[PDB]
């Protein structure tokens, strides 16, 4: 059929805070609550006290903890650690039955990585070898998952709006979480998990760009970004377009830089207002594409605010990047996403628990007719 039911749902967070699934490691097992993110290749965990952790991995307690005598350092774009590799049994209570020897990292050294009250003791690597630390010798999560155990090389994420919820179905394709059609991007390269960018439309009208700037110098999909995050010169014609798309309502500058909230009545936030919009993606036929649609829903990241209710509250959820585009969780949270790493693509379907109001919805539309799309990529 189609029906994965145990893992349905098992993903948590708050918002701005990440994704994470309940993971256990060591023997006795000890339920950890682990970031899910496909922009990193690295398992991790807390493995001492620290000022925002809850609860850590006390390794000394786990009977089946090997010690791999080595040390490991892993930087971010946000944050950084370094920890003492290591290996033990890992399992996801509410994923695939099974338990696998993985490699971990204990992490002692911390600076601006544990978030304060985000309910996260760790991080899930989910994306390739090329990119792991120290090296690409070390064998990622997944990969060994589907070394040890006969689970489809392929996982799905459904990441839902609004504390968020989401489901990773690791194995395969949950029919429930989707309606219409999966459309697939190639995996241009197995290191991020590298798409391409051909065309980008702001309530249909072309941005205009030579279509290398949009890729510039990667374009990646990644779980463990909250905003769409766009280099430089496309972020500012973006935020032009949208600017004048919305313009009946003037907001302060601060809000279009992230630095302000904005706020309406409950219930009166001008929606319809906001443009939408639409990233075109490499297809799998030759000179051919689809594009996938978010509405202001997903790029209006809400805000819980301190005063009172009668206010709903945003903040300007799309950003500037020197790193690239990374379509991070505003983008997939308007669609059910399919790793399928078994034949080097991503899909994307509308996700039957994207947030949209009566009139707009996310969409994924195509065949479009792109020639020369292999000229949009970065060398
Ligand atoms: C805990 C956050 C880890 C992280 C930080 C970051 O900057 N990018 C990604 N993909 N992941």
């Amino acid at each position: 059929t189609g029906s994965f039911v145990e893992m349905v749902d098992n993903l948590r967070g708050k918002s701005g805070q990440g994704y994470y699934v309940e993971m256990t490691v060591g023997s006795p097992p000890q339920t950890l609550n682990i970031l899910v993110d496909t922009g990193s290749s690295n398992f991790a965990v807390g493995a001492a006290p620290h000022p925002f952790l809850h609860r850590y991995y006390q390794r000394q307690l786990s009977s089946t903890y090997r010690d791999l005598r080595k040390g490991v350092y892993v930087p971010y774009t946000q944050g950084k650690w370094e920890g003492e590799l290591g290996t033990d049994l890992v399992s996801i209570p509410h994923g695939p039955n099974v338990t696998v020897r993985a490699n971990i990292a204990a992490i002692t050294e911390s600076d601006k990585f544990f978030i304060n009250g985000s309910n996260w003791e760790g991080i899930l690597g989910l994306a390739y070898a090329e990119i792991a630390r120290p090296d690409d010798s070390l064998e990622p999560f997944f990969d060994s998952l589907v070394k040890q155990t006969h689970v489809p090389n392929l996982f799905s994420l459904q990441l839902c709006g609004a504390s968020v919820g989401g489901s990773m179905i690791i194995g395969g394709i949950d029919h429930s979480l989707y309606t219409g059609s999966l459309w697939y991007t190639p995996i241009r390269r197995e290191w991020y998990y590298e798409v391409i960018i051909v065309r980008v439309e702001i309530n249909g009208q072309d941005l205009k760009m030579d279509c290398k700037e949009y890729n510039y110098d990667k374009s990646i999909v990644d779980s463990g970004t909250t905003n769409l995050r766009l280099p430089k010169k496309v972020f500012e014609a973006a935020v032009k377009s949208i600017k004048a798309a919305s313009s009946t309502e003037k907001f302060p500058d601060g809000f279009w830089l992230g630095e302000q909230l904005v706020c309406w009545q409950a219930g009166t936030t001008p929606w319809n207002i906001f443009p939408v919009i639409s990233l075109y993606l490499m297809g799998e036929v030759t000179n051919q594409s689809f594009r996938i649609t978010i509405l202001p829903q997903q790029y209006l990241r809400p805000v819980e605010d301190v005063a009172t209710s009668q206010d709903d509250c945003y903040k300007f959820a799309i950003s500037q990047s020197s790193t690239g585009t990374v379509m991070g969780a505003v983008i997939m949270e308007g669609f059910y996403v399919v790793f399928d790493r078994a034949r080097k693509r991503i899909g994307f379907a509308v996700s039957a628990c994207h947030v949209h109001d009566e009139f707009r919805t996310a969409a994924v539309e195509g065949p479009f007719v792109t020639l020369d799309m292999e000229d949009c990529g970065y060398n």
